[PDB]
Parts: C-alpha cells; structure tokens; sequence
C-alpha cells in the first residue's frame, strides 16, 4: 500500500504546503489507483 507523506508542522512554507497537497493527491490517486 501507498505510504502517507510526512506531514509538515502548521509553520509550513506556502510552497511546500503547495507541494504536501500534491503529495497527498498523489497519495490518493495512488491508493484510489491501489
């Protein structure tokens, strides 16, 4: 199965906030896809 991305703390940078939420769709496309 498809391991979750390591969550960032709520002093995120907007960019890689950006970047977690592509992360986590790319985590549900793949367990959707699993």
């Amino acid at each position: 199965p498809p391991k979750k991305p390591k969550k960032p703390g709520x002093n995120a940078t907007p960019e890689k906030l950006a970047a977690y939420e592509k992360e986590l769709a790319a985590y549900e496309k793949e367990l959707a896809a699993y």
